């Protein structure tokens, strides 16, 4: 009951650790925080394991944030999503909108403005839920 697991990609270990921290105290043991490096650990763990919210860095190699998003459209409980990046780039918030993204937050995040898009996306997971019948 109540519990759900919240997937932070990034490929700097600092910004990906750092994330990790700030929800894990944030989350104060009511939900579930886990990393992965880049988007293929994040494809595993997507295609083995419920995620409830997937907080992504867009620009990783090989295979971008935006990359991982087109994979899980084409997937039953696709979590929701929230991008994360350094860039204020149109091209990956236009792409990221076609796409359903919840928000798009600009590093380095303020810890207001990533508490407020998890929340929502917490929600917005439960919404979804609750489609079954
Ligand atoms: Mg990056």
């Amino acid at each position: 009951m109540h519990e759900k697991t919240i997937l932070v990609v990034d490929d700097e270990p600092r910004a990906r650790e750092g994330m990790k921290r700030l929800l894990e105290k944030w989350a104060s043991g009511k939900h579930r925080i886990i990393t992965a490096a880049n988007g293929q650990e994040a494809l595993d763990i997507l295609r083995q394991e419920r995620v409830h919210v997937l907080l992504t860095d867009i620009r990783m190699p090989e295979i971008t944030g935006l990359d991982v998003l087109e994979e899980m459209r084409e997937k039953d409980d696709s979590p929701a999503v929230i991008l994360i990046s350094a860039y204020p780039d149109f091209d990956y918030a236009q792409k990221a909108i076609s796409l359903g993204v919840l928000n798009y937050l600009l590093k380095p995040v303020k810890k207001s403005e990533l508490f407020e898009a998890v929340e929502k996306a917490i929600h917005v997971s439960e919404q979804k839920e609750r489609e079954r019948v």
